[PDB]
DNA sequence: TCAAGTAAGCAGTCCGCG
DNA sequence: GCGGACTGCTTAC
């Protein structure tokens, strides 16, 4: 077995390392690590160490780590560059693990825990920790067991033991429906007092010390609460037993306004799952309560109880404990699905960083690039301080608001990383500058050729062509991984569509799902077998196919975020390789590439239609073009096509055989023009959109930049069983618009694109007729709530007070004096509802914490005073009017014109 | 809302616009 | 009432 680190810390002049040894065993060592740093020396000195620019460097070996830090300081006082890895943990891992790390996840202790704390006087502040901890469920990945620590006696109630048999049975039997598949995995431990529970929990922690510590909100609540509670009862030294090296810190953590407190446990890698979810899931939720996310991800029903959570333990301790266990399992289930822990470890070990540093792309890329350079004996530069400066980004084309019947989109593969590689954009590859012409001149190939020797970007930057920079070299490796996993993702997606087709025809039999790998396109034998399968087996296969696709999406999209992170990090002042010359070289080249290809695609299509000046490209954002295919369809049919799938094949054949070769010729020319290192602008067909053949649908529409809808039949080679709506930027896509409204707007769009104007007018009429029956939560807007206490002034809306903030102040006033009423937490999401004039709340809106029912006292009143009229015109009618106006449609008839008869 | 980047939309406040 | 300066929030890349 090859060895791998678990955790690494610097504590004074010692590196503290937990690792897995050659025998598969967890181990700990304290290494008195002697770091090296570098200084420029004259050429006279024969050395093997060179900076990234090829300047000679002398290596400086320090007695300890504090000596290395003092030298960096004194080099600053002198005014000279101190080169090398100043994060000595990273240098240590580089020296100790001088190879590609193969890790074994089965040897890494991943702990998933949740605590319960009964609080009769509001939220229990983790930094006070004044209330007893009365439940801890702690799952261990190695044991595969849920360890339940249950307080039977508290100042808030003496309770009976939790019954495992009641927990197992249905809600309909008096039970808690704790999943069968985990019942045998529960190790249950009741305690007579909190001191006993906490002492036992600390002994347990010692024996099964987390490497990865996760859960929901554990970093902001669970961890600091357990730490401070133990600290209040036993002292600081006992609290510090949560760290394997007995060292903890705070932390702080900004931003403005104001600041939080977390506990840094040295030798643990805390990956709060809420944080993993926000970084990697690529959703924006109305609520981040576990229950909301569990419903969203797993389609599991909200685990319900009577009364408030502060009375739950004394009124129903059985359910209290059972829900603590289910809370932990929920997070494991979301991970089984999303695989964010797996992803974190992959990226973390790849980069050779503390695993928790996957949260910082700057940290991740600094470690990768350092390790790539160290391998060649090259020395990294000192990080400098830079003033934050704005710089330009992508080009977005203004669309003409309209409907568009037949649409084909084309999209550049990993654009920004592909520009890095093509141009050879890197800190050490800068060759100089050239006199820049207006961008428009490069777009039209009218400017003089920038260089005959170097590789250029239209921002004026020239780059070496003899060898690849460290940025191109390393961005390529992660790009190639991204491409691998995207393949598995798209194949899984395609395999899912074959199952959906076969679901049109079971096959009334008792059989089993096929043992297949969904990452690969189903063979003809698997296809045959699928066509003989029951609905039960086919649905189970769909679930599994869709799970593979999710797994592929996680792996692919976050490797993409990482590489896009690097292009972005070039424009972040805290990045070691921060250069605005390079950041702009990427974005300017991208602007040219899009507008260059727009010109070429128009020219091509104008040529192959016999026209001049006609604009076939109707829109583009950053790296995408949207081509109007009406004239291509018109040249053939629609006479003339058997079905929808027939013109979708014709357009797929035309895009792949005629257009892409022309796009590639267009891009090969631009590469020569810029004299780039290698041609890497690959623009594949993305979507084929249009109305169902023979229908009165409009196919798609644009309202403006970054706001559009299309009816897609084929996406990147996935031919759908049913057409899919691709809606971008419109209100159906915003977390802020109500659930019921998003749904309603979506069906309006669907009818517009697939069925026509009259189908739209009948749905709108029906929705307007029934919308007052909708549940208040389903029709409440959502906003994030920043700067509440600023507005307020005091406590009414102050000058320029935002609408949602006003609603919160209304809420604050209606719940004034209540300890147990839910407080609106600053920086979180709220539900917002408009209020009718003359209401007892004395303002036009009320807001409350999202993902929650509003307090029983006031609920009846807001429900009574809810302004449905304002609600409808604001969230539904205004947006819908914007759609139909853009699409040249009416949601209301209109005319009409006969009229009676 | 600690944690790579810019572009650009819409809601609402405030206030002009004879 | 609408739009523009401005803040707040949110999304497309
Ligand atoms: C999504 C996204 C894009 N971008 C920039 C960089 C991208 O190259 C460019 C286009 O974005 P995308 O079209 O979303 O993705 P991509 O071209 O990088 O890769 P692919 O299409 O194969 O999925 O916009 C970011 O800087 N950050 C982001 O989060
Ligand atoms: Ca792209
Ligand atoms: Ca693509
Ligand atoms: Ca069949
Ligand atoms: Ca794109
Ligand atoms: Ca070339
Ligand atoms: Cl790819």
């Amino acid at each position: 077995m090859k060895e791998f680190y678990l955790t690494v810390e610097q504590i004074g002049d010692s590196i503290f390392e937990r690792y897995i040894d050659s025998n598969g065993r967890e181990r700990t060592r304290e290494v008195e690590y002697k770091p090296s740093l570098f200084a420029h020396c004259p050429e006279s000195q024969a050395t093997k160490y060179f900076d990234i620019y090829g300047k000679p460097c002398t290596r400086k070996l320090f007695a300890n780590m504090r000596d290395a830090s003092q030298w960096i300081k004194r080099m600053e006082d002198i005014g000279l560059e101190a080169l090398g890895m100043d994060d000595f943990k990273l240098a240590y891992l580089s020296d100790t693990y001088n190879y590609e790390i193969k890790y074994d996840h089965t040897k890494i202790r991943v702990a998933n825990f949740d605590i319960e704390v009964t609080s009769p006087d509001g939220f229990p502040e983790p930094s006070q920790a004044k209330h007893p901890i009365d439940a801890i469920t702690h799952y261990d990945s190695i044991d595969d067991r849920f360890y339940v620590f249950d307080l039977l006696n508290s100042p808030y109630g003496n309770v009976e033991e939790w019954s495992i048999e009641i927990a197992a049975k249905l809600q309909e039997q008096g039970g808690d429906e704790v999943p069968s598949e985990i019942i045998d995995k529960i190790i249950y431990m009741p305690f007579d007092n909190e001191k006993e529970l906490l002492m036992e929990y600390l002994n347990f922690w010692q024996q099964k010390t987390p490497v990865i510590l996760t859960g929901w909100n554990v970093e902001s609540f669970d961890i600091p609460y357990v730490y401070n509670r133990i600290k209040n009862i036993f002292g600081e030294s006992t609290a510090k037993r949560l760290s394997p090296h007995r060292k903890t810190r705070v932390k702080v953590i900004e931003n403005m306004y104001g600041s939080r407190e977390i506990i840094t446990l040295f030798g643990i890698s805390v990956l709060d799952y809420i944080d993993l979810y926000k970084k990697f899931s690529f959703t924006n939720q109305p609520s981040y309560s576990l229950d909301y996310i569990s419903e969203f991800e797993l389609n599991v029903g909200k685990l319900k109880y009577d009364g408030p959570i502060s009375k739950l333990r004394e009124s129903n301790h059985q359910r209290y404990i059972s829900y603590n266990i289910i809370d932990v399992y929920r997070v494991l289930q979301i991970d089984a699905k999303r695989q964010f822990i797996n992803l974190s470890l992959d990226m973390g070990y790849y980069a050779k960083i503390q695993i928790q540093s996957v949260f910082s792309p700057i940290k991740t890329w600094d470690a990768i690039i350092f390790n790539s350079l160290k391998e060649q004996n090259k020395v990294i530069p000192q990080g400098r301080s830079h003033p934050v400066q704005p710089y330009p980004g992508a080009f977005v084309k203004e669309p003409i608001p309209n409907r568009y019947k037949y649409v084909m989109s084309f999209d550049l593969t990993s654009l920004y990383p592909s520009i890095i590689r093509q141009v050879n954009i890197s800190p050490e590859t800068i060759a100089g500058t050239f006199k820049v012409a207006p961008l428009h001149d490069y777009i039209n190939a009218v400017a003089e050729r920038p260089s005959d020797v170097y590789s250029c970007s239209p921002n004026g930057m020239m780059y070496y062509k003899d060898r690849d920079g460290v940025v191109p070299t390393e961005i390529t490796k992660v790009f190639n991984q991204r491409k691998e996993h995207k393949g598995y993702m798209l194949a899984a997606q395609r395999n899912g569509e074959i199952i959906k087709e076969a679901l049109h025809n079971p096959n009334l039999s008792v059989d089993e799902p096929l043992d297949v790998d969904y990452r690969f396109d189903f063979s003809d034998e698997i296809k045959e077998k699928i066509k003989k399968l029951s609905a039960k087996s086919l649905n189970e296969m769909l679930f599994r196919a869709q799970r593979t696709e999710v797994a592929g999406m996680t792996a692919q999209i976050n490797r993409k975020a990482l590489i896009n992170g690097l292009a972005g990090a070039l424009g972040n002042v805290w990045f070691r390789y921060y250069d605005l010359r390079n950041a702009t070289a990427i974005t300017t080249f991208g602007q040219m590439a899009l507008q260059w290809i727009e010109r070429k695609v128009n020219e091509y299509l104008n040529e192959v239609c016999g026209t001049e000046g006609e604009a076939f490209v109707l829109y583009g954002d950053t790296d995408s073009i949207y081509v109007s295919a009406d004239k291509i369809i018109d040249k053939v049919g629609e006479s003339k096509f058997r079905d929808t799938n027939h013109w979708v094949d014709f357009l797929d054949k035309f895009a792949r055989e005629r257009m892409e070769p022309a796009i590639d010729r267009g891009f090969r020319e631009m590469c020569e023009y810029m004299n780039n290192k290698q041609h890497l602008m690959f623009m594949d067909r993305e979507a084929i959109a249009g109305p169902p053949l023979g229908s009165k649908g409009i196919g798609g529409f644009w309202t403006g930049k970054k706001r559009y809808a299309l009816n897609v039949w084929d996406m990147e080679g996935t031919r759908y069983a049913e057409p899919k709506l691709k809606i971008m930027g419109l209100e159906t896509q915003k977390s802020s618009t109500p659930k019921a409204v998003q749904k309603a707007l979506k069906e309006c769009i669907r009818r517009m694109l697939q069925e026509g104007e009259e189908s739209l007018q009948e749905y709108f009429k029906e929705f307007e007729k029934e919308f007052r029956q909708l549940n208040y939560i389903s029709i409440a807007s959502v906003s994030s709530a920043n700067n509440i206490a600023k507005y307020d002034v005091g406590g009414f809306p102050g000058p320029k007070c935002p609408f949602h903030i006003r609603g919160i102040l209304t809420y604050n006033r209606a719940i004034k004096g209540n300890i147990d009423a839910p407080q609106v937490v600053e920086g979180e999401k709220v539900y917002v509802l408009p209020l009718r004039e003359g209401n007892p709340f004395g303002d036009k809106c009320i807001a409350w914490p999202s993902g929650t029912e509003i307090t029983d006292l006031i609920k009846d009143d807001v429900l009574h005073w809810m302004d449905y009229t304002v609600l409808l015109e604001k969230t539904f009618i205004k947006p819908l009017e914007g759609f139909t106006s853009a699409a040249k449609l009416d949601y209301e008839k209109k005319a009409s014109l006969f009229d009676m008869f």
